[PDB]
């Protein structure tokens, strides 16, 4: 009967989740520890951003511009080595400009590209994100 | 084979995509893609599968003329048949019912796996609008 999940994938899904979540406590620190070192970020709108401090400066402009409410769904875990992973999310709900105070509709659509530490954890590498509405 | 480094063949496996879809060669674009092939792009939900990403780049040549310039970023090979390609693309925009020309920059990242005849195709493919 029962399907059992690999438990790295389990861990994996665990890692990008991390993110979503911190994302959506706009949690600044958080967000970016989830990041390698050398971390990439591919957003709408903006150029990559890369590494930790290019990271964090870019946050810091997204949370201080507008707000977020959304709730997440996992769409696919994949480990493609004993190192090397990915997953995909699709992020929904609503979009605040923080000036004109107006709220609405927002949806994305993300890739984590997953990297295991010398230390065991999963961190993102690569993340990029999408918007598919407005 | 033609190079025996392997980064060699991957970015090559990306730059073809690029130049396909500079040409607007929708099969070419098609083929360069796993069976089971995403495509995460802006305004639409992912397109999986050749059938959904078929029907998406039909829609984005029926309704914009793509005028762009590929620039490579990185390569990457994080295993036997997997790896990862980041390339930027700059140039114009031409809405095809308006005919207004628009300035676009676009960021993109491949994940590519090695077939089992050891070609390099996307598995997944995201792109972002970097400006306007
Ligand atoms: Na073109």
């Amino acid at each position: 009967m029962s399907k059992i999940f690999n438990e790295e994938l389990a861990v994996i899904e665990a890692a990008a989740i991390a993110y979503l979540t911190a994302f959506n406590r706009a949690d600044i620190p958080a967000v970016i520890a989830t990041y390698t070192d050398d971390g990439v970020l591919m957003g709408p709108g903006r150029p990559a951003a890369v590494g930790k401090d290019e990271l964090a400066e870019v946050y810091l402009s997204v949370f201080e511009t507008v707000g977020f409410d959304m709730a997440y769904e996992i769409k696919e875990v994949v480990q493609t080595s004993a190192d090397w992973a990915f997953v995909r999310s699709a992020t929904e709900g609503t979009e605040t400009n923080k000036a004109t105070g107006v709220v609405t509709p927002a949806a994305y659509q993300e890739l984590f590209l997953l990297r295991k530490s010398a230390t065991g954890s999963w961190q993102t590498a690569r993340y990029c994100t999408s918007k598919i509405s407005p």
